């Protein structure tokens, strides 16, 4: 569904701390519940030398904030990764400047969620504008955004 | 907080069937849960001859879809009503053309939710555009929108 990918992505340069400033999804149920399936809070990106992407995130599960470690494997397209789990869901990097923001989407094989990641716990209106522009023609039906207090809390409490 | 109100509103002309096509709120928790406090689905508006506004709506409460009947009392401002309940929360009519869409907000005394109401169970992109433009500088952190199937179901299941 997503036909915006970043050209010339250097995955080594997305390494490090990120904050999930905003998220949106195609179906309300994907982000609705506190333990909704795609309601995940990115902590850190850890590219491997081989160009795979290790992802640390938090997820509300079974009544508490849980730590998760995800491996997204590289594909022939630099901006597209495949998560090794049941149905191989794709991670697509739409746009980044490495030092401030990164926009990405995840999709199955039809559900879709996207996020605006930022480097610091601040509301970046410019990054949010790029996020909303990118989402403009994607079929989203839920959108969440977080304040600086929430961004410094586990699972954005 | 809301400083957009409709000039020349004729409340008699908003009477009848409406659909809650989209909703947004200042705090995620106001719309997050299925039984969230401001997650309400408008059914019908029934102005009184005296210019008060009877509101029929559905709300998820105690595990099921419940019917509610609300009276919003008129004030000296044609576009502003006061709901007779605990803390007198204000209903503000931002914009309408009567025959297609109506944009309104509800606020306490600081929480805020707004909706885009439409006359028919169809996605009205133009009405949604006006909704988003109106919300642009309001401090919203959650937004939901519904599809035509959902609009024809109780509590938008
Ligand atoms: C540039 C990449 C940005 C991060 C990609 C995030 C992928 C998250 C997938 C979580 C799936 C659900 O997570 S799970 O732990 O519950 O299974
Ligand atoms: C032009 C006016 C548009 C409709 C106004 C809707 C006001 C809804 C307030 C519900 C409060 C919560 O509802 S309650 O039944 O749980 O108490």
């Amino acid at each position: 569904i997503v036909t915006q990918t970043m050209k010339g992505l250097d995955i080594q340069k997305v390494a490090g701390t990120w904050y999930s400033l905003a998220m949106a999804a195609s179906d309300i149920s994907l982000l609705d519940a506190q333990s909704a399936p795609l309601r995940v809070y990115v902590e850190e990106l850890k590219p491997t030398p081989e160009g795979d992407l290790e992802i640390l995130l938090q997820k509300w599960e079974n009544g508490e904030c849980a730590q998760k470690k995800i491996i997204a494997e590289k594909t022939k397209i630099p901006a597209v990764f495949k998560i090794d789990a049941l149905n191989e869901n794709k991670v697509l990097v739409l746009d980044t400047d490495y030092k401030k923001y990164l926009l990405f989407c995840m999709e199955n094989s039809q559900s879709l969620a996207c996020q605006c990641l930022v480097r610091t716990p601040e509301v970046d209106d410019e990054a949010l504008e790029k996020f909303d522009k990118a989402l403009k023609a994607l079929p989203m039906h839920i959108r969440l955004s977080f304040n600086p207090t929430q961004l410094e809390e586990q699972c954005h409490i």
